[PDB]
C-alpha cells in the first residue's frame, strides 16, 4: 500500500504546519529559522511519522506535491506567511 503509506505521511506532516497546530506548538516553532524552516530529520523523528517509515527519502516522496509545505535542500516549511511562526530558540 506505497501509495495509501505517502498519503498518510503527507497528512500527519500537513497537520503539523497547520494553523491548528501551530498556534500551541511551541517546540516546533523553536525549531524554526527565520523563514519558518526546520529540518526534515526534526518531523521524521516524530512518533507518529516513525509509525508511518523510517526512511526518510520516502517523506521527501510523500512531500513532493504539497500545497501547505514547502521543501528546500533538506528543511520544510509552511508555504504561506511564513514568518508569522518562528519562535526564539
Ligand atoms: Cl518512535
Amino acid at each position: 500500500s506505497q501509495e495509501l503509506l505517502k498519503d498518510y505521511i503527507k497528512r500527519q506532516i500537513e497537520y503539523y504546519f497547520s494553523v491548528d497546530n501551530l498556534e500551541r506548538d511551541f517546540f516546533l516553532r523553536r525549531k524554526m529559522d527565520a523563514d519558518g524552516f526546520l529540518p526534515i530529520t526534526l518531523i521524521a523523528s516524530f512518533h507518529r511519522v516513525q509509525a508511518l517509515t523510517t526512511d526518510i527519502s520516502l517523506i521527501f516522496a510523500a512531500l513532493k506535491d504539497s500545497k501547505v509545505v514547502e521543501i528546500v535542500d533538506e528543511k520544510v516549511r509552511r508555504r504561506e506567511e511564513p514568518e508569522k511562526w518562528p519562535l526564539p530558540p
